[PDB]
């Protein structure tokens, strides 16, 4: 009896439900596969960032592998097509009874696993939806049809929690065989660039302290500031999650352990909320693949004529639009692989509806650049600010960036700490610099609005009305 383990975003032994699914089964030999995909991560756009978070928790685990007697097998080839046949050489190899695989949602994902269950003639394989707390289809609607709205996809969603909580699974224990020596280090041919480890652990228990310490202090805090940028008060947890390096029944039951009434509307219920919205995301994709494929899911809104301008794209991308918050915003996320959501909202609603640019382009740069991309919450997130997506924002809702700027970041703090040059102008014009700057005259080191909001924001209203007629 062998029993292979075939990995991909869930480089973590604890809670992972293949691996221990493997492992119960103590007289079996116990195999792990991991092959690398150079060429389908850069079609997909995977961030460089987070190619290096792979390769260091797949070192990491290979080391944590090798101490439970089990063996990682890696190989690099290019595609997801090239991959059905390792899985067929390996199986075939090594005489692989059992394959034990975590279900992936994304289209090209699933059709790769169809055809990795269709070639494996004389093998068992099982799939477990591990990347989820509840299954795709667990959560439906009077008809069998997937929810379309989050409030009444929440509601169901607490329900069949509740009927039946799943658990967390152990880190499986050493084989019989013993422990055994780790092959040397992998190294990702992809290209890959540095990130703070301190905000986005790569060890899997520098992941699970980072878990228990958020739900202790943050997830209570939580509602009151998580809408500051400026302010440490969200977990940073995403990329773990995005990668596989935590799984999401980790964070449920850790939540509650810390944050008891989580469940109920007590405290800690606002953090569960948005486990709930990558929930539906995941869900919705599943149900709805042309999601995967660049359909919008209001169809009209494939109507809009979106402005091709390069030079206006180009300034948002190198955040030079001339709006501070949205050119702070742009500067993080060039330069650590992360974003504050509240920006996440506020730069995808100026680039789609202060200069009515393509949401398809704004998303592809966001997952070249995302240490946390994902397909799911990327979409799903791009899809809302376009008002193109599932109770999405409604098309005549177009954020003002300077009032955005001045109730989230009132004081400029985080502003300054993104936008040296305009470290000199005071508090509150610090939202609208050039106006200060002629009434002092000045002359700042910081571009110009590249668009009036207000004119931008009529000239939107009126595309989307005329696609919506
Ligand atoms: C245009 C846009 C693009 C986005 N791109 C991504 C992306 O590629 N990857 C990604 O993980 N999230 C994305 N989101 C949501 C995003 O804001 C992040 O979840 C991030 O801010 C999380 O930082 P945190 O881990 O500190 O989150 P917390 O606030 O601490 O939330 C905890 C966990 O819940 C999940 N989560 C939080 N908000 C959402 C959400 N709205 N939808 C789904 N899951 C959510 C994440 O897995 C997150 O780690 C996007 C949102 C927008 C508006
Ligand atoms: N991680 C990840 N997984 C994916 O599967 C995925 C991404 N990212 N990023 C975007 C790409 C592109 N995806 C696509 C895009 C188009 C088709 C597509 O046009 N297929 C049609 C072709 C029919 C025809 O030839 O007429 C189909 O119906 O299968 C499929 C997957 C999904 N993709």
């Amino acid at each position: 009896t062998t029993h292979l383990v075939w990995f991909r975003q869930d480089l973590r032994l604890h809670d992972n439900l293949a691996l221990a699914a493997a492992c119960r089964n103590s007289s079996a030999r116990v195999l792990a596969l991991y092959i690398a995909t150079p060429r389908q991560w850069a079609t997909h756009n995977m961030s460089p960032r987070q190619a290096e978070l792979i390769n260091a928790q797949l070192n990491g685990l290979q080391i944590a592998l090798a101490e439970k007697g089990i063996p990682l097998l890696f190989r690099e080839v290019d595609d997801f097509v090239a991959s059905v046949e390792i899985v067929k050489q390996v199986c075939a190899e090594n005489s692989v009874t059992h394959l034990f695989y975590n279900y992936q949602y994304e289209v090209n994902e699933r059709a790769r696993d169809v055809e990795v269950e269709r070639a494996l003639r004389n093998v068992v394989c099982e799939g477990f939806d591990d990347s989820v707390i509840l299954p795709p289809g667990a959560v439906m609607t009077g008809n069998h049809e997937m929810y379309k709205v989050f409030t009444p996809f929440k509601n169901a969603w607490l329900k069949r929690l509740r009927e039946g909580m799943p658990e967390c699974v152990a880190a499986p224990k050493v084989r019989s065989s013993g422990s055994i020596e780790p092959s040397p280090s992998i190294t990702l041919n992809y290209p890959r660039q540095s990130f703070d480890t301190a905000h986005f652990p790569v060890e899997e228990k520098a992941a699970i302290a980072q878990l228990r310490q958020f739900c202790q202090n943050g997830a209570g805090e939580y509602e009151q500031q998580r809408d500051f940028p400026a302010v440490e008060g969200t977990s940073r947890l995403s990329a773990s999650l995005a990668t596989g390096g935590l799984s999401p029944r980790q964070c449920l039951h850790r939540l509650l352990a810390e944050q008891p009434q989580a469940l109920d509307g007590g405290a800690g219920s606002v953090w569960l909320n948005e486990l709930i919205w990558r929930e539906f995301y995941r869900h919705l994709i599943t149900y709805h693949p042309s999601l995967c494929k660049h359909r919008p899911f209001i169809a009209w809104t494939d109507r809009v004529q979106w402005q091709s301008n390069p030079a206006h794209l180009q300034a948002w991308q190198e955040g030079k639009t001339g709006y501070p918050i949205v050119d702070a915003a742009m500067r993080q996320l060039n330069s650590t692989g992360w974003m504050h959501n509240r920006l996440r909202m506020i730069t995808a609603s100026f680039l789609v509806k202060d200069l009515l640019i393509d949401w398809r382009e704004g998303e592809r740069y966001f997952m070249s650049q995302l240490i946390d991309g994902d397909l799911a919450a990327n979409n799903g997130g791009w899809q809302w600010a376009a008002s193109t997506g599932t109770d999405a924002a409604p098309y005549f809702r177009i954020f003002n960036p300077t009032t955005q700027g001045e109730k989230f970041d009132h004081e400029g703090e985080f502003i300054r700490q993104w936008l040296p040059e305009l470290r000199d102008v005071p508090g509150k014009v610090v939202h609208e610099p050039w106006k200060w700057a002629q009434k002092a005259g000045v002359t700042l080191d910081y571009p110009q609005p590249i668009v009036e909001h207000k004119e931008a924001r009529v000239q939107t209203l009126a595309a989307y009305e005329a696609a919506r007629k």
